[PDB]
């Protein structure tokens, strides 16, 4: 019996249902990866170091394979005898049509295939099911269909020396040059003077991650939302996005220690909901998506409303290399472009000045950019939200004010755009108001070394306030 | 010229606003302007529903002085440092604001009138809370309050008659007074959103209880077609003229029952409001037990977790549960809901300090001003303003009479709506097999009852009574 | 069965239960400290603490192993080199202690080590208290009393490890441990101690158990020990002061606990002393209790608990406050006793707490905070960040001119810590930009020159920072 896990998703050893049930009467197991901006390319790569060093602790390793899996497993069934194969499932459409190709070819040559689901807290096709055969488009049905779905079943045991067994991983002296985890330079990508990333990869992070996001949560909330201050933009040692993303955190295990921790705290009370509003959220957009092959699309799509956006190239190469001439947009989108994650808050403040507020660009182009560029955008997520702020499905903020009340130094500003450094919190958020003698002593001269504004922001939102009215 | 602000605090309105209608009256400019300090304090995102609601009647107020051809000024920062640069940087000649009755708005009100007569600046004062001017209610009665609803209402009896609402502020009213605006309005004075001051907003849904005067005459007018066959929170803002709704009852009755002398039952809401706000106008102290000479002095049980449990909802008692988490979601609860609540902290089952029910209802009701919510605490807990002996309010069954489904229950408490109806209030006694089919375990998915609400109930008014012999012996 | 005991806190062999549960079934015993090589003070006590230990583990046929790195990486490799089947640690309730434990506890699992933890450092088990109190700690001293007067009784010191507890259980030693995993010099720390003279507060458990009994000779000729006064102790420190072997585990709380009742059953002939008694114990407990759930206990931004205070961020305010050349005689002399000898005097840490704060330069209490952890030899990080807190208002104004002089009036401590002072006359020892200018030249000391002029105005600053403070308790 020889076993092979394929990871795509779910890189992770705890809580791995399809990883625990393929080793089980196993032989053999070798585990598998078969191989978007820079920082989604690094994160992923120490996702697959940190797999690697771990499976190197139950006497294993990772095999990485360059290659397309529809050529890659049919060999792979002939040289090394495989008779299980597994997965966890995939909702998104592209997906679940990849892997229905493989489920087939591993059947057909007598493979057996596990699939599991890991990646979300439910059977997504149970909730469709429970409303009648069409995902829940408003989150408060969505919230009356959880309610009403069974108990999560506990976690999977961690895949641990003890559950592996005499199970064995078949190696090769040759392995790292032959299936090794590549480096961002194998890939091509020039790496000269990039810094550390502000997000490491990898389950062994996101697992101290979470004990530290759990304690904050618990006793220095009281299990509700805090207040945002000043540094809430900056990223936070708590912030488990990314892991999610990716599957270094399983969303199962955050579940039931925050429900754990809550009957703790709260003595045998169960938790309303809004407490996993984050993984609720999570889950309404892949329910949504999964039998929507264009749920990225305007055109195609039939949950979406058709708005004649308008095509500005300039205007979105502006917005998405951080050029407007708004500060607080120009920093969000350089934080963005530097480090993979950015507030929500800062997410709804730049895809509104893209969508409704200020460029009338559509939502599609905004998603492309996140998507390349977010840590966290998940295809489903990431549409369903720029989608939802364009007022597209689902049923105006200052790019110039409305930061200064959290930040009135501009801190954040000074942060990303150094160019800006030398402009006094009167003018970090507006600099092209400041005297030339200002501009001067900065070094900054709006409209030579930062640009102006590339619109008039009263004007702009006047104008698409209205056009969204006539719309609608 | 003659440059006028109103200043806006409470009387958040343009109806019935005898201050600023003052103000207006020879003024070439005028200004309104409403203080927000954007510092906080805490870390805690509790009081949003109120604040929420605040930021809505200031949106409101804003549109509606947009269609007089004005604009608001929400100006951050504290009174006493904005309006000394404000009267030089405004050229301002003339102050006004509705007078407030609380002691600490009497203090601050007379620091900044102290500052508008160094700078040379007129203030006036209207009275437009409250139906009556309070202290003239004080000495009328020889000049303490009175300590009893009934010993008030013989005082209100004897007082002048109502006063007519004053005039709507309109184009008529304002003329070819001006208010002077910029481009740059919004960034300066705009309402901020929650956002924008720092709540996070993820958890908030449709408010149930939109601010603002609009919708306080909107819903005004359904109070009055409905009573012919609730308005707390707008009359704590000033969204609702007091004196509005009590000459619309007026009017009503005089169509429906066809008389002139209507019986102050009529107005009993508006009445137990100014009996409050007449008791607390001259007691610093109002809201406290020691220190505070009209209450009596209680020793209240200490029981943190206790009383974190009724403020959340966690008593396990499904009645008392539901309403206080209907409370925490949508910021009102009917005035039944609350004695039930109150009863249940205070004098019926925890024995817990009326002080603390107070600050939670301060964090958590519209409706909660510091009058209203002190002197209500007081007295249904027998601590002032005693007149009767209470019904002590079962937590099981007075929900049920009315109920008996249990529906309000099964709305706010969704762990619960497995069970029947037989069980739905006393969830504790259903068998071990029915809560397997309701999928909620008493001890489990849901706390057990916290105390024995019997054994409680019959201890608190053993307590209750030795306290009002007590009391006997000490008057004679 | 090869078992280690990892020392970080509990530097002692009195009171260990972690390593007398350790020792008992085992064939092999190893005692590890794990250095990854706080200013010179704090690691001359440290080190001090541990060539005690490995001085009295000599007694026992033993000694001390010091491993220099990382516990992370440290402990993988020693599991496999020493065949490791035992750890055992004493409790660390502190938020990063219990996150670096767990850390090491999940690698122990994955080499099959069983860890043994002990609650040690505390009277009582603090997951305890704040389970009586319904699942939050009480923010209240009175509160945290009540909740402690109901406790069952605190336990008693365990017995010290001694060679018939050992048994047949043996430390394997080779002739090159010394070179190895001897105690590090302060040099190999990287800190230059050329001209460093001998410390006040001579680090370890032999120390700090004499220390003890003297302790509690001392008490037993004061009147009301039983309501014990800690701010009439001596500015200077004492020869029976306590606090920095409490902090780092030289002297197990459970004895001195243990010891007082016995003093006050011995002194006032009865065994029901109030709990006054047991006040400075008490309090101790109190900021353990709040801080052990409370990752941001140290933070304002995010600390529930914690009033929002609208600080300046001045960097070289700091500076002259940190390293006492703030032209404030009283202020600079109590910051230099503490750089160089790491204790003041509670009412010291109130005045220089005060004018870093809200009395006068208005920065932050967490800016005051690391300095003291920096320095000070008896801040753990709970005690340190409730009392900065506490002092900065953010749960009367000390004059950093009159406050001093009360408290000493000739000003010789000013004398002993600012040398450059020492001509001036009392009158103007504690204002001395107020002395004239002959009396500056006579005490070779210029102002402007010799020794700094005020940082700023008391009196203006001061006024201005309570008005400040009032704003904030408006709401
Ligand atoms: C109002 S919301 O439902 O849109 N929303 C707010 C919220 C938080 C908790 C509850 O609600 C959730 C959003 O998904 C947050 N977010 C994203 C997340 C991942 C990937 C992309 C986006 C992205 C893009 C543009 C705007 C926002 C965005
Ligand atoms: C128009 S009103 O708001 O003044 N009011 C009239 C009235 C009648 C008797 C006393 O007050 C209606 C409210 O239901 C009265 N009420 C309560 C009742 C029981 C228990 C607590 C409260 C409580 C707390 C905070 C604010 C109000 C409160
Ligand atoms: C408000 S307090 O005075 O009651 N207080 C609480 C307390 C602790 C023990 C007994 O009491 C504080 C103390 O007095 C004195 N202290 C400390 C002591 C150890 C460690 C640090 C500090 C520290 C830091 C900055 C200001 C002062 C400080």
């Amino acid at each position: 019996v020889n076993a092979v896990h394929w990871f795509r998703k779910g890189l992770r050893l705890h809580d791995n249902p399809a990883l625990k049930e393929c080793i089980q009467g196993a032989d053999t197991i070798r585990c598998v990866y078969i191989l978007v901006g820079i920082n989604r390319w690094r994160f992923l790569l120490q996702c697959l170091e940190d797999l690697d060093a771990n499976l190197r602790k139950l006497n294993s390793r990772l095999f990485v394979i360059r290659g397309q899996p529809a050529d890659v497993f049919p060999r792979l069934f002939k040289e090394w005898n495989i008779t299980k194969l597994s997965i966890e499932y995939d909702s998104e459409p592209f997906g679940k049509e990849r892997d229905a190709a493989i489920k087939k070819l591993a059947t057909e040559a007598g493979v057996e295939v596990i699939v599991r689901i890991s990646h979300t807290l439910y059977d997504l096709d149970k909730i469709i099911e429970l409303n009648g055969g069409q995902p829940p488009l408003t989150y408060k049905r969505f919230q009356t269909l959880v309610s009403k779905m069974e108990p999560l079943e506990m976690p999977a045991d961690t895949i641990t020396s003890d559950v592996i067994g005499k199970c064995m991983t078949p190696l090769s002296d040759d392995h790292d040059e032959k299936y090794g985890v590549p480096s961002l330079e194998e890939l091509g990508f020039d790496t000269d003077g990039l810094s550390s990333a502000v997000w490491p990869g990898g389950e062994t992070e996101a697992l101290t991650r979470l004990e530290r996001h759990l304690e904050r949560k618990a006793w220095v909330a009281n299990f509700e939302r805090p207040r945002m201050n000043a540094n809430s933009l900056l990223a936070s040692p708590t912030g488990l996005s990314p892991y999610l993303r990716f599957g270094c955190l399983s969303c199962r295990l955050f579940y039931f220690k925050l429900t754990d921790l809550y009957k703790k705290v709260k003595k045998n009370s169960s938790p309303p909901l809004s407490l996993y509003g984050q993984l609720l959220w999570r889950e309404f957009f892949y329910t949504a998506a999964t039998n929507n092959p264009r749920f990225d699309k305007m055109e195609g799509n039939p949950i979406c409303v058709q708005i004649p956006w308008d095509k500005n190239p300039e205007a979105l190469a502006k917005w998405a290399e951080g050029r407007t001439g708004f500060p607080w947009i120009d920093a969000i989108m350089t934080q963005l472009r530097q480090e993979g994650w950015i507030h929500h808050l800062a997410r709804h403040a730049v895809a509104c000045f893209l969508t409704r507020g200020d460029l009338w660009i559509s939502w599609e182009e905004g998603m492309k950019v996140f998507e390349e560029l977010l840590l966290d955008a998940d295809w489903s997520i990431n549409a369903g939200s720029w989608m939802w702020l364009s007022c597209s499905s689902f049923f105006c903020y200052c790019p110039v004010g409305f930061g200064r009340r959290t930040d009135p130094n501009g801190d954040y500003i000074r942060r990303y755009l150094p160019v800006l450094r030398g402009f006094p919190a009167k003018y970090i958020y507006d600099p092209w108001n400041a005297p030339e003698g200002i501009q001067k002593v900065a070094k900054c001269l709006i409209g030579v070394n930062y640009p102006k504004p590339m619109v008039n922001h009263a004007e702009a939102s006047r104008l698409n306030i209205e056009r969204m009215k006539q719309i609608y």
